[PDB]
């Protein structure tokens, strides 16, 4: 029982690596030839299409950039749409708008196959390990079979309700996590103006009503935490891009739903702003050094 | 050998009893002399000025509202200074700006006595239990005497640094806090009108890296928290017009420090609003419901 796999980036490829070390067979597509060697290399098939993917699998677990890539994956030319069976069950572990996901959903519907959208939290590392939450939508009915797949490469996998749920949860859960680690970067930065150590801070924080996992988990300030991105120059991590775009899709969501979102909208430009400033490819938990005054 | 109290509100009340468990003697004052009656029923010395307690005490806590009120009751005609001996361990629990805290530190010195801050954090129900965390600036030579005085009042004892380093990490946790708990609010009302279920939501927050103190344990949307102010339409609590007055200090303070705080001077801005809008007497997390889409 093969499974089918598109998108082999930073994600897909340990993704893909998990689903292989439980026994899974895999049918390969990435649209960069370059990335789908390593697998072909270890007796796994690589096709030419996405639909090609669809052609041999019943499972499909696709693992893309964009909103545009996910939908043209689907929908495109060789889209998965194109030659999917009925009663294949596709998976999407994009981060993508939540409407998109029920487009999505309505188009693999006519063709009499069922999706579910499952994007995940946890990054290269959890990824690898095995260790990512998926946030998974869908008919109900379905999450019972998408969890025996999903569960080989996550710890935990969580039913969020009907289509575009798991996008709705993931983005609610980013934006609140953007809005928390500007502002213990913000309190931070204001204690050490002020003429607090650091260490002091953080352990009154993390003692505190203002605990939070970006303060106690994933400190914004160097010397605070071992094992954090703020250790090592902000390097790795969750990227400042891929922040900002997530951001977006609150903003979007928010604008669409007519939601309020003032510290929401703050950080997004927040994290806009760091993306033309050189903060590109640094972990988010540098918004500290772009407030921070040396 | 009595120690002297200075203020006698929702939080002076039960702290000042907490030090009478421990077995000191209390010499008490408050500008309303019907908070003091409980007291001088019980065998406590009531006197009639600040300046009076300091005439008969080596050791005072004052627990005053406001910048201006601390102030007077140092400084002011009939203020502990005009009467303080040398020697006297003066701490002032009150939460005032960390900058008058220094100035208080200054005028007291020059008496010959030792001025340390000590604001709380944990609200009534702490005060009354004795969980109180303490946040202790000042001369550390000091800290172990005024330990053993906090300790009756408070769980937790933390020396922050120099004066004023007490106001300081009190005021940046209740700008961080406001931040999160604002932020919970918006992240848990576009849950909502996304359509995911709010218990739901809560979980995976509380799972994630968007877990917070405001998610996980004082959760802002009723039904999803037992024993939290919005199970009970945000009464009680820690009020709006307390976190208000806080964020109004870390504003200050972050101009004065010239530091950049957006979101903390927009969490300020809304809670201003909030307090000028009904909710100054609800407990901070009713930001959920200032939030809410209302029925029209």
């Amino acid at each position: 029982m093969p499974v089918g796999f598109i998108g082999l980036g930073n994600m897909g490829n340990p993704m893909a690596k998990n689903l292989m070390k439980h026994g899974y067979p895999l049918i390969i597509y990435d649209v960069f030839p370059d990335a789908c060697k390593e697998f072909q290399d270890a007796g796994e098939q690589v096709v030419s299409s996405p639909a090609d993917v669809a052609e041999k699998a019943d499972r499909i677990i696709t693992m893309l950039p964009t909103s545009i890539n996910a939908i043209e994956a689907y929908s495109g030319a060789n889209g998965i749409l194109k030659k999917v069976k009925k009663g294949s069950l596709l998976i999407d572990s994009s981060t993508i708008d939540p409407a998109v996901s029920k487009e999505l959903a309505k188009e693999v519907e006519k063709m009499g196959a069922v999706f579910m959208d499952a994007p995940v939290s946890g990054g290269v590392g959890a990824a690898r390990s095995g260790n990512l939450t998926f946030m998974v939508g869908g008919v109900e009915d379905e999450f019972a079979a998408a969890q025996e797949l999903l569960g080989c490469m996550g710890s935990n996998v969580v039913y969020c309700g009907a289509v575009g749920t798991g996008q709705a949860a993931k983005i609610c859960n980013n934006m609140l996590l953007a809005i928390s680690m500007i502002g213990t970067a913000e309190a931070m930065n204001l204690g050490i103006r002020l003429g607090l150590d650091p260490k002091l801070l953080a352990k009154i924080l993390n003692m505190s009503s203002g605990r939070c996992w970006s303060s106690d988990t994933y400190n914004p300030v160097p010397g605070v935490m071992d094992g954090v991105p703020s250790a090592n120059n902000y390097q790795g991590g969750f990227g400042t891009t891929l922040m900002a775009k997530d951001l977006g899709l609150a903003q979007d969501s928010a604008t669409s739903t007519k939601s309020p979102i003032l510290l929401g909208s703050l950080a997004h430009q927040i994290y806009r702003m760091m993306c033309a400033k050189g903060y590109s490819k640094k972990d988010f938990s540098s918004v500290f050094q772009f407030l921070r005054e040396e």
